[PDB]
């Protein structure tokens, strides 16, 4: 009848002698018919749930899915995609059911009555983002995504309680080996869920620094790491504290900040070698000592580029093993696109260098190739907490640069042709016309205003053309041989309007546009950087400890491994593991 | 000893800031300008990476013949740094603004920049690019970087003012 | 009640005694010192929160006393406690 007040007073009063099977079939109709408020009543008076969740009744529960769903047919199709191969027709299976049929308040309750609060809140967020992509219609996907945010609320809220309780014991909440999903991790669960709100909280972010400084006491200063990177004797000293002297060696050189700093030092030396080749070791002779060392260095840069390619969820699953997904997800990162453009026009710049005719084109491509390898210096330092959130900002600013560059370029055509038309040069070649139209007005924005080349009253020699009219010689090299002095009151006026529009109206309105969109995107791009951060922590944790030039040692060790034939999870005993879940199920109950 | 004392004047004069932070009118604003250093250091990072990128690519494209390491590290860093402040030496980087185009027995075409530390003669192979690569520099540094630093100052001035 | 982190007891014992402004500042003095002398940081969150509650009442009660008499509340600070 869907009347709750009857069902309480029947069960709270009236010769209370309810047996097992009186409550058993009562909860079935509480579940088959949606009715979640009756479900909380029966569990409050207690059911078995080990004699209730017999697998006939679960298949009975899935049989009452609606026919025109994205689930019933999805079962009949199977009669995230691995869930279909896993689900067929005491609380975790019941929580799984209410997520599948988008039963919102049932799933919000079944999460509350089970173990594994944080992992199933992240697990519920993992399903409902995956299963919305597997959903044909977008009407119910709005409810599917809204109820994913409600589990995003409770996972962030319950972990923030557990983190402020014990930062050590809630650190173990993430890196617990969760036996669901084939030995998953709650940070890995939060990565695959695209749980931006879960990474943004200060407990996970402080946990990421401790994973970043892996076994090196993450409150350690930066200069002591620099002092211990360039003195590996100083690793065993009164500076940097940690939590057999050979593991003590490997906790330093295996830690992600030192793998990072190894990758930074070895890349600043790549760009220092690149420049010393490009500036002083690049004669048209065949390649010498340091230029061949640069070519091997960038081969390793390419061998380290395929490691991410053939070693690479809001997409496919882990271990796809077909390369039309692994290389397609490789050539979708905006950095790889920068990493491959750099390595392909290094290859062009060297192929054109070694051939005798194309030498100056090979140098020219390598000078632009230095430009692209140096900009890859930005992608490296976005893992930094101080720099990183601001590197991610400066790409949000491009929508305003492109407005400025539109508005300026239209005004630069308008000013530039009108000035080049009014003063008529006699050296009007198309490279020089397109220079006094575009390049010379562009430089007036930066205080390069050639008055002597545009204003006739500042130039002498006023008889320089046999054409009719009055002329005058500008002393500039690309200013024309002689320009007209017909309406040079206007050209001087038209410069004044240019410096007002470009140098004052356009430049200071771009600052207003930067200051506005910096205010908008500061919250959202920091929230995006927090979630991006763990993707970059374990991208160095999985990378070999040896950097780019010496990486060929760790590629002749990996390839010799195959002829002889980062998944982060801290290990602990099962009794210390159940003490964790007992501690954490108390703090769920103390929170609800 | 003179050189150390000239830098010593610099440090005693900056101690003039610590004295006037007791002032109600000046003082709350002296304490601000150290909160701005986290954005200067981003700017100084982003500029310095772009200054290496611009500076070596320009010094590589136009190849000077006076390529000493003090002068190479000057046309790579110092001369591009000054272009942010309106010191743009067109006559030293743009060959179409310099005459005397036969100044090297090396193969290729060359040209003499009139600057003192601009090299004896630079190359004119791809000087359409150097001129283009200056245009991209003044866009990134002088417009993208400088005006985004104002947006960063205006934001963190709003946070840290209270 | 400050020593044993009894929050509502200290909030009441402040109200029943003399020296309102100096013991509100005095309570803020202890609970910031004694949080540094505390080994565990769980109860130090309660130790620092109850220090802000005395920071609330000292600011609120002095702002009343200052708007009453700026001369006679000037003597509140520079009293030889
Ligand atoms: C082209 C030039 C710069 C050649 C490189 C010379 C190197 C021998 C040395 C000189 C000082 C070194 C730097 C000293 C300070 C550090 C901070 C370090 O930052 C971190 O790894 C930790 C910050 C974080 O937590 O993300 C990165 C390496 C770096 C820049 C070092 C990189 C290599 C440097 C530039
Ligand atoms: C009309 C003329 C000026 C030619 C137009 C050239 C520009 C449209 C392009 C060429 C080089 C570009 C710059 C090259 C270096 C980058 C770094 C980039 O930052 C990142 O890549 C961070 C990585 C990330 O956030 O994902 C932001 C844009 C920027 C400044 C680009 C801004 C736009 C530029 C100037
Ligand atoms: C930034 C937005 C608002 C648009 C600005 C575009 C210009 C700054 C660009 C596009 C066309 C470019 C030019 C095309 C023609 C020339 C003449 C050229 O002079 C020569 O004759 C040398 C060899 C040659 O290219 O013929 C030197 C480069 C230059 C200025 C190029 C560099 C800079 C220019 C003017
Ligand atoms: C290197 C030169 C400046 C030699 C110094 C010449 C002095 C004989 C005189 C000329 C005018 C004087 C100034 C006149 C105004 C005052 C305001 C005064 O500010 C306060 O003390 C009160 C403000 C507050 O409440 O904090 C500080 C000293 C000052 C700068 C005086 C400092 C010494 C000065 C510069
Ligand atoms: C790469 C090249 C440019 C060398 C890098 C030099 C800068 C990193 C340093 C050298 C001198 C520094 C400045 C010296 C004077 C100070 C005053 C200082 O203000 C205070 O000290 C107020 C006191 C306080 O608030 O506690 C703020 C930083 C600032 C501008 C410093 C800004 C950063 C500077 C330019
Ligand atoms: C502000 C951030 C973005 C980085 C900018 C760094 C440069 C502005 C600095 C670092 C290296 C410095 C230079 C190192 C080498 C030289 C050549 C030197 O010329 C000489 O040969 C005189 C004596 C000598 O040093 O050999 C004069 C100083 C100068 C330009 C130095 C002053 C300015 C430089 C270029
Ligand atoms: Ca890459």
């Amino acid at each position: 009848w869907n009347r709750v007040d009857i069902a309480q007073s029947e069960l709270f009063r009236g010769d209370i002698q309810w047996r097992s099977f009186h409550l058993e079939a009562s909860l079935m109709d509480a579940l088959l018919n949606d009715r979640p408020e009756f479900v909380r009543l029966l569990i409050s008076h207690g059911l078995s749930l080990g004699h209730f969740l017999t697998p006939m009744r679960l298949a009975q529960l899935y049989s009452a899915a609606p026919s025109n769903s994205l689930i019933r047919n999805l079962l009949d199709q199977a009669s995230v995609g691995h869930v279909l191969r896993m689900l067929l027709g005491p609380w975790s299976d019941l929580l799984l059911w209410a997520l599948l049929l988008n039963r919102a308040q049932m799933a919000m309750y079944f999460w509350e009555m089970g173990s594994n609060a944080v992992s199933s809140a992240l697990g519920a967020c993992l399903l409902l983002r995956v299963m919305a992509r597997l959903e044909p219609d977008a009407e119910e996907a709005a409810r599917r995504k809204d109820l994913a945010f409600k589990f995003e609320g409770m996972g962030v809220d319950l972990f923030g309680e557990c983190y402020r309780s014990s930062e050590v014991r809630a650190a173990r909440l993430l890196l617990r080996r969760c036996p669901l999903w084939g030995d998953a991790t709650c940070l890995q669960l939060a990565m695959q869920a695209d749980a931006r709100a879960f990474f943004a909280q200060d407990g996970v972010q402080s946990l990421l620094t401790q994973k970043w400084w892996g076994d090196m006491a993450s409150t350690t200063p930066i200069w002591a790491l620099v002092l211990a990177f360039f003195c590996p004797p100083l690793i065993y000293t009164r500076l940097i504290t940690f939590r057999r002297c050979l593991r003590r060696w490997f906790h330093f050189w295996g830690a992600p900040v030192t793998i990072f700093m190894g990758n930074v030092v070895s890349y600043l030396l790549f760009l220092l070698l690149f420049s010393r080749v490009l500036l002083v070791d690049f004669q048209p002779a065949p390649p010498g000592s340091l230029e061949l060392l640069l070519y091997f260095w960038a081969f390793t840069l390419l061998c380290e580029e395929l490691r991410q390619g053939l070693s690479g969820s809001g997409g496919p699953g882990p271990g796809h093993a077909s390369l039309s997904q692994r290389l397609r997800l490789y050539l979708a990162d905006s950095w790889n696109q920068c990493d491959l453009v750099a390595l392909t026009c290094f290859l062009l710049g060297v192929g054109c260098r070694l051939t005798p005719g194309l030498y100056h084109l090979g140098r020219t491509v390598l000078c632009i190739d230095f430009m692209v390898f140096t900009v890859r210096l930005l992608h490296i330092f976005t893992v930094n907490k101080q720099l990183g959130p601001k590197i991610v900002i400066v790409s949000k600013m491009m929508k305003d640069v492109f407005f400025f560059l539109f508005f300026l370029g239209v005004w630069l055509v308008a000013y530039g042709v009108a000035t080049e038309g009014l003063l008529r040069p006699r050296d009007s070649d198309f490279p020089s016309i397109l220079r006094r139209v575009f390049y010379r007005p562009y430089l007036q924005i930066f205080g390069q205003i050639p008055q002597e080349d545009m204003d006739v009253a500042l130039m002498e020699h006023s008889n320089c053309s046999s054409e009719p009219g009055f002329w005058a010689h500008p002393p500039g090299a690309q200013a024309g041989t002689c320009v007209s002095q017909y309406a040079n009151w206007l050209v001087v006026l038209l410069l004044v309007i240019f410096l007002l529009v470009a140098n004052i109206l356009l430049v200071n309105l771009l600052i207003a546009m930067f200051s506005y969109t910096f205010g908008k995107v500061q919250g959202n791009s920091d929230l995006y950087w927090k979630a991006q951060r763990y993707r970059l922590i374990r991208e160095f944790h999985s990378r070999p400890a040896l950097a780019p030039p010496f990486i060929v040692i760790s590629h002749l060790r990996l390839l010799l491994r195959q002829l002889c034939r980062e998944h982060f999870r801290v290990y602990l005993s099962k009794e210390a593991e159940r003490k964790l879940l007992t501690w954490e199920s108390v703090h769920k109950e103390n929170f609800l």
